[PDB]
């Protein structure tokens, strides 16, 4: 047992274990033992982490139903993000035609209404309130629903199931099938009314004579929903808790808002998007990675935080600066698996702070900052409550 047990981290708050920044600033490649599957390499530098996303000598296809190192015991499922060419660069090519940077910016108007909408009842109801449930937690579902085309009537019955996928199996997989068949149904309707919708234009999207089949269509559909619900809530709620930890940095925004774009990529990079590392990638060829030489069939996991705070790429890398002349962060990913939610995450977080920071200037923690509790759950860090007062 050269390799330390990965059960080493803790998601107490938005803290990261020091190993990541010792390994980066010394041992190119570090080795740790995952509780399930074997042991695995741990890339931590900007250099290596960038590579693990982009190097075709790193298959993620070759993880479908394999005994690979991991943190969960569930063995993952043919998804856009466990594919590789030519299947991935075909699926994603067809989808990106419907899920354009245009369509997602055109959502900004609606997204305004919805933030305004939420602080409105949130203000109306009286302080103290709790932003996770009260405003950040729904904003992104209401925005995902609008994107796909989920009609107003079915909207509150969508949240029914979409939140039944967290607490049993005879209700989550009920909620599974209940949402598969609901979406497959809804797509059928967009083929009838060939809309200016996203489900509308995924059908109508064709590369030469290629098209998405019922199970690629529904499969892609459902994947947005899971990608964009729980991680846009947590992008927001945390980013606030952080912004509120640096009042220095609020006033700079509050009494200036031309920086909302630049401050979001900033607030992303600085904040860990997960409590553990990533979904271990598999070397299909021998590739020297950050000094050490990953043998083919050997596994490696990317930590983004350490990449995003690499003193080799970021000057003053642990201070928050909204004036950074350039921000090549990894929080939203790199290469041909660039987050396709990207444009929407930016227009959501911008206008969500864009609003809150103005519409509630004197918005402050209700309870001592130390006393705010985080979920002892898993995957990415979540806020039990974000109790605020005004
Ligand atoms: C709001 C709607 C969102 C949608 C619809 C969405 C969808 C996706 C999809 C489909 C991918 C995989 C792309 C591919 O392999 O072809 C992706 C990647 C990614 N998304 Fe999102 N996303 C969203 C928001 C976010 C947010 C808020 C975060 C916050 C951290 C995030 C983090 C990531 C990361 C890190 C990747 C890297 C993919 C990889 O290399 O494995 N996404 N997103």
């Amino acid at each position: 047992g050269k390799a330390c047990p990965y059960p080493f981290a803790e998601m107490e708050r938005l803290e990261i274990h020091p190993e990541y920044n010792r390994l980066r600033d010394a041992g190119e490649l570090g080795r740790v033992l995952m509780p399930y599957g074997g042991e695995t390499w741990l890339a931590t530098s900007w250099e290596d982490v960038a590579k693990v996303f982009v190097d075709p000598r790193f298959s993620r296809s070759a993880t479908l139903g394999k005994d690979v190192p991991r943190v969960l015991p569930a063995i993952q499922q043919p998804v856009i993000m466990l594919m590789d060419p030519p299947e991935h660069t075909r699926l994603r090519r067809l989808a990106t035609k419907a899920l354009t940077s245009r369509r997602m910016e055109a959502l900004r108007p609606r997204t305004q209404e919805v933030a305004d909408d939420l602080i409105d009842k949130m203000l109306a109801k009286g302080a103290p309130a709790d932003l996770m449930e009260d405003f950040a937690l729904p904003l992104p579902i209401i925005m995902i629903c609008e994107l796909l085309g989920v009609p107003i009537e079915d909207q509150t019955k969508f949240r029914t199931w979409s939140d039944q996928m967290l607490y049993s199996q005879e209700v989550v997989m009920a909620a599974g099938q209940s949402l598969y068949l609901y979406l497959s149904e809804l797509i059928a309707e967009r083929r009838k009314q060939d809309t200016n919708d996203l489900l509308g234009s995924l059908v109508r999207a064709r590369d030469k004579d290629d098209r998405l089949s019922e199970t690629e269509l529904v499969g892609f559909a459902v994947t947005l929903l899971i990608a964009g619900y729980e991680t846009t809530a947590n992008a927001i709620g945390n980013s606030v808790y952080t912004l509120l930890t640096h009042p220095e940095k609020l006033a700079e925004l509050r009494k200036d808002l031309s920086l909302i774009p630049k401050a979001v990529d900033e607030l992303l990079r600085i904040i860990p998007i997960a409590k553990q590392a990533s979904w271990v990638r598999m070397a299909v060829e021998d590739v020297e990675l950050s000094g050490t030489i990953v043998k083919a069939g050997e596994a490696v996991a990317i930590q983004t935080h350490s990449a995003n705070t690499d003193p080799k790429v970021y000057d003053h890398p642990e201070e928050i600066d909204f004036h950074r002349t350039s921000n090549p962060h990894m929080s939203l990913g790199h290469g041909a698996h660039h987050c396709m939610g990207a444009q929407l995450v930016r227009v959501e977080m911008q206008t969500a702070l864009g609003s809150l920071i103005s519409r509630i200037p004197a918005l402050r923690f209700a309870v001592p900052e130390p006393r705010i509790k985080f979920l002892r759950g898993r995957l990415v860090p979540s806020l039990e409550a974000l109790p605020l007062t005004w």
